[PDB]
């Protein structure tokens, strides 16, 4: 055997450039014929022309004559090519209705869509399908007019016409050179929603959102979010849109959230459709973030793109950071920052600790689809955010300006972005490069002592080995710090000649001591404020120290982290008692802290809600060996039961408070959303302590179902209830919203995520629900994905959870390797499990491995876990 592993160190500029890409699509039933004409520019004369492609090849020509070529695997090779400019004409045939991978050209809802990133364009035609090859596209499309009245592609519509036989055609010209992965085509019967935005230079931009006729009324918020994003990028980053047309297309079958194709973005329906009746406040915020994200890609991704796919975080890390700053500037910056940190530590940290751990800029990959990960995206954003921390907003923008000045119209690397940041500010960032090349979560060990009038903060750093790399050198780690006295008041100190109440301590060595001089009283340190670096901080805090930080600190994260720590320690105490077979702990100081949080009316409602959130099981067994997931589940559940029952009267009271302040404002707004978020936390505790309350809710369900946030909130709260009423409410829910695909996703999520004893069989029934389709990524993730993360059921001792998921990985991989490769990572905890479960997981992975024709996607992941 010899698998194909791609290595960053092997990168070489392409032997050929493509200057012009003329495409012609003849759409018929069932087949679509693609005819191309490529203007090829030799870079290394004499080398064979190598084109990537997997579509059915009908013909290929060089300068109009039948070319001498060989087709081997997914590569087309022409040995004898001219020494000077020449043309290549490829004719391929596609059957989009048979394409269930949702990559390349495929069918959905009777319409045609494309998804090309990273390497889907080669599934359409034979091309030099790599992002450092940039060409100017002109796309002609021909199709039956009544079946396909809407024909879209990148850029400006410059021509079109009618044929006597009912067909019609259009011609699209994208004047901006782009890599193949940004190509897009849409053909079908879609309703259009029109609007516009006027740029700073006074140019109107026509906005067009395309959806089904039925979904059109739900696209309003996405349009407004787009216009906000366009304005924000102008005011915050000085970036202006470069076309007089911007199109967004919703598609129900889509592997991810959205795609930033130049002037023709394609969105998963869940990140563009919403109304208060069918979408939660979180869905709205999701639309705002992703719509912004895809537009922000127009500069950070499109105008400046990636030299190679190892540089993916260059556009994704940066663009995520941008949509985060966009959402933060819109509303609730502090609360939304916590949400992002929580997401990172709950999903990215486990990845950096697991068998699939990789650097933000990987050094190798087998299948690039597997590296659109939490690391590349979210940790990538944290890396970008550290530029902002080190340089400040103005300095950051200087780097942005120089970044675009240097590389507009180019395909560059993470190094180039770092260099632009360094050169624009006249600062050295050589060591910062390690954030891109070194995987793993850094661990900080901090010690504090006040002697004389100096608070000596000693901080050590180490980064654990990862499967890709053992050697990990000291990294540039900014640690924002503060000090609180016995009364929790801000204490001033002198750091390198400056008496401020806050400072960024720059840790660059294995061990450093920071001297906070001029401290005239006892202090408790506030560390890693705002999560100034993506790291694990260990400091010897007493319980009382955490109570002080939670009660009086000025930074949102450190307050929240203090609460998180108390919860974490409480679960640790539960584990001990449950293991020793004795009564549960008292958690006296925890309960005292929570009581203070609940009764504090000066706390922001959304921030209060976060303070009342308990860390996930994954957070709780972080850095543990021989894990029994059910024991951690038991300990966490026991804590939630204690909090639920102990404060039950006050959960009602707080619920009442939030209902009054909501003030019947059921439409989405950051203000009203805050109260509902808090309200739903209360509902979760109330129905945990008093399950019978479900019957009171059911009695006045209609009165209470004033929007989807409320319906979801209550169905979530009762989803674990063993009452028959739980099942009935879910059934009524499905009946009520049977016609709304996105709401049915919620239904299947509730079925798959239930703590109830009979979840496995309810899930297997859901597989045959008429509104369920395994071939639809949203549905698959909703039902199967949720189950795979259902701790008590996925990690069932009898192994039923493992066998079920393994079957579905095998089943899904037959048509959609990407969904399957994501699903199979539910087994990532394999080697850290206790012997019995680890054995069963290994059997499942071996069974997946034994499958003939198993995708490279899943195969790569399975290898990381087993080998
Ligand atoms: N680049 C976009 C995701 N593209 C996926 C879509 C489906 C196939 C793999 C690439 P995003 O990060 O802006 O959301
Ligand atoms: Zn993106």
């Amino acid at each position: 055997m010899s698998k194909t592993v791609h290595y960053l160190k092997d990168y070489q500029t392409p032997a050929y450039h493509i200057l012009k890409t003329d495409l012609h699509f003849d759409i018929n039933e069932p087949q679509t014929v693609v005819k191309s004409r490529l203007t090829v520019e030799p870079q290394r004369v004499g080398e064979p022309l190598v084109l990537d492609g997997s579509a059915k090849l009908l013909s290929v020509k060089i300068n109009g004559a039948a070319a001498d070529y060989v087709l081997e695997g997914e590569t087309l090779t022409i040995a004898g090519v001219p020494s000077e400019r020449f043309t290549v004409e490829v004719e391929t045939e596609i059957l989009p209705a048979e394409n269930k991978s949702l990559m390349g050209l495929y069918a959905s809802g009777g319409n045609l869509f494309t998804q090309c990133e990273p390497e889907g364009f080669r599934k359409i035609t034979f091309y030099i399908d790599r992002p450092d090859v940039m060409s100017k596209f002109t796309t002609t499309i021909v199709a039956d007019k009544k079946r396909y009245p809407v024909l879209l592609s990148n850029g400006n519509k410059i021509d079109g016409g009618e044929f006597s036989d009912g067909r019609h055609w259009v011609k699209w010209e994208d004047p901006f050179s782009k890599p193949s992965y940004l190509f897009a085509l849409v053909a079908g019967d879609l309703a259009v929603t029109e609007d516009y935005f006027t740029t700073m230079s006074g140019r109107n931009v026509k906005i067009e959102f395309y959806t089904t006729e039925a979904d059109k009324p739900k696209v309003g918020f996405a349009v407004e979010s787009l216009k906000n994003a366009m304005k924000w990028d102008e005011t915050r980053f000085g970036l202006e849109y470069d076309l007089d047309i911007f199109m967004v297309v919703a598609v129900g079958d889509f592997n991810m959230g959205a795609m930033e194709n130049k002037g023709l973005n394609i969105f998963n329906t869940k990140f563009v459709l919403a109304d208060s009746r069918t979408a939660t406040d979180t869905d709205f915020e999701g639309i705002e973030s992703v719509v912004g994200h895809e537009y922000f890609h127009n500069w950070t991704g499109n105008r400046v793109t990636c030299r190679d796919w190892f540089q993916l975080s260059l556009k994704e890390g940066l663009t995520v950071f941008r949509d985060q700053e966009f959402s933060g500037d819109r509303a609730s910056r502090a609360v939304r920052r916590i949400e992002n940190i929580r997401l990172l530590r709950q999903h990215q940290f486990p990845e950096d600790a697991g068998p699939t751990a990789h650097p933000v800029r990987p050094a190798s990959y087998e299948e690039m689809n597997n590296f659109y990960t939490m690391t590349v995206y979210e940790k990538g954003a944290e890396v970008v955010r550290m530029y902002h921390t080190l340089l400040g907003e103005e300095g950051f923008q200087k780097g942005m300006k120089l970044y675009f000045q240097r590389h507009d119209g180019q395909a560059v690397t993470c190094d180039d972005f770092r260099a632009a940041m360094a050169d624009a500010n006249g600062i050295n960032l050589d060591q910062f490069a390690l954030w891109y090349s070194q995987a793993g979560t850094p661990v900080l060990e901090a010690e504090g002592r006040l002697k004389n009038n100096i608070f000596e903060l000693t901080v050590k750093q180490t980064v654990p080995p990862t499967p890709d790399m053992t050697d990990k050198q000291p990294m540039m780690i900014p640690v924002k710090v503060g000090l609180l006295n016995r009364n929790g008041e801000a204490v001033a100190f002198d750091y390198q000649g400056k008496r401020a109440t806050e400072a960024v301590l720059l840790l660059t060595e294995a061990e450093q001591t920071f001297l906070l001089e001029g401290v005239t009283e006892a202090v408790v340190p506030s560390l890693l404020r705002g999560f100034s670096a993506p790291v694990h901080l260990n400091y010897p805090y007493s319980d009382d120290d955490l109570l002080l930080l939670l009660a009086h600190d000025s930074d949102a994260f450190t307050r929240w982290e203090a609460a998180q720590t108390l919860y974490r320690r409480a679960v640790a105490a539960n584990l001990a008692t449950l293991s020793d077979g004795v009564e549960l702990p008292k958690h006296e100081k925890l309960l005292a802290a929570v009581e203070k949080v609940i009764s504090d009316d000066l706390l922001d409602n959304a921030f209060k809600a976060l303070l009342l959130g308990v860390p996930s099981e994954a957070e709780l067994w972080d850095g543990a060996e021989n894990i029994d997931p059910l024991r951690y589940h038991q300990a966490r559940e026991a804590l939630l039961d204690t909090l639920a029952v102990h404060f039950l009267p006050k959960w009602h009271e707080l619920n009442r408070q939030a209902a009054k302040q909501e003030n019947q404002s059921y439409e989405y707004s950051p203000e009203a959303a805050g109260w509902r978020t808090l309200r739903n936390v209360c509902r979760a505790f109330v129905l945990r302590a008093d399950p019978a309350h479900i019957e009171t809710v059911a009695e006045k369900y209609g009165e209470m179902a004033q929007n989807m946030t409320h319906e979801w909130g209550i169905l979530s709260a009762v989803n674990g209830n063993e009452s028959d009423t739980r099942n009935r409410l879910l059934a009524q829910f499905a009946d009520k919203f049977s016609d709304d695909a996105l709401v049915m996703d919620k239904y299947f999520a509730l079925v798959g995520s239930s703590r109830r004893s009979d979840t496995l069989q309810q899930v297997r029934t859901a597989l045959q629900h008429p509104k369920f389709s395994l071939e639809n990524p949203n549905k698959a993730r909703s039902l199967i994905g949720s189950f795979s993360r259902n701790v008590p059921h996925f990690h069932a001792e009898d192994g039923s959870g493992y066998r079920f998921i393994a079957d579905k990985v095998i089943e899904i991989d037959r048509f959609n390797p990407q969904v399957a490769a994501r699903l199979v990572q539910a087994f990532n905890l394999c080697n850290k499990l206790e012997p019995h479960r680890k054995n069963l997981v290994k059997q499942a992975l071996q069974r997946i491995r034994a499958q003939e024709g198993l995708s490279k996607d899943v195969g790569e992941i399975v290898g990381k876990i087993l080998d």
